[PDB]
């Protein structure tokens, strides 16, 4: 029902919005370690997917101004910016750089050796550089799917500049 | 006199800590810029310093428990805590990477291409591979600083675990 969807994606929004701190770690891809790996990038491409999901939610608990309490309208507009800084620079820096982080990824485990050693005949590259490469259109493809809901309101208004 | 010191410390922990999002991407050095370089650590030397400089107050400000605003001490206690891990894992990534670093960054300036030229007759390095390195003595030094004024307390109590 109506209900079921904006229910699912209110655990999921009250979920990134308390763990905020965790989140951000995750998004703004500050990666101290002197090289990414595919599981890093298995999990960037789940956390972009579920802001993809609940963006209008974000849309909405930072722009309904209620006749109350100032102190928290406000504090919701703060992580929502933090947020949308966080997602705006993966569009920087996985679409720029994306050659560079296919170039700078390694294997964790014998099964993606195995995918850095083979060939594949449609492109040469390793199987390894495109399950990453194709992880990273995974990666851009929900990013600017929460770029076009915070772009374009209902009614067709215009939202947050990307 | 006592006061001086303490007036020209207060001025500066207050300003590390009103600036404090800016102080953590200054001392996470998540460096997504994929080659350091040597004016960023002309930054991070002097940064490192001031925190070791002003850590007796970070301690003081972080463990008086007044009998008022439980929500207050908290919240200074959870700005140490941001600042203890990023000063920590700085030391991490400065001892460990210290090699790789020298080997990382690079000149940003003619001045500095002409010391990436020149040797020094004391190891063989280039001249900006060693000025490098000292300034990667000055980062370690003062962060050893600050562990030191942060684990050993007045009294000689404990303090917090590096």
């Amino acid at each position: 029902i109506g209900s079921d969807r904006n229910e699912i994606y209110q655990e999921l929004f009250d979920f990134l919005s308390n763990h905020s701190d965790l989140f951000i770690i995750i998004l703004s891809d500050q990666s101290s370690f002197s090289h990414p790996t595919l599981s890093s990038l298995k999990v960037l491409k789940l956390t972009c997917f579920l802001f993809s999901k609940v963006s209008s939610l974000f849309f909405k608990k930072s722009t309904t101004t209620s006749s109350s309490t100032s102190t928290t309208s406000s504090h919701n507009r703060t992580q929502f910016n933090r947020f949308h800084y966080c997602l705006i620079n993966l569009l920087v820096k996985y679409s720029v750089n994306s050659k560079q982080i296919i170039e700078l990824v390694k294997p964790e485990n014998i099964d993606e050796e195995l995918l850095t050693e083979k060939i594949d005949f449609s492109y040469r590259k390793n199987q390894f550089q495109i399950l990453i490469k194709e992880t990273i259109t995974s990666i851009i493809h929900d990013l600017l799917l929460y770029c076009r809901k915070v772009s374009i309101v209902q009614d067709s208004n215009f939202g947050f500049v990307c």
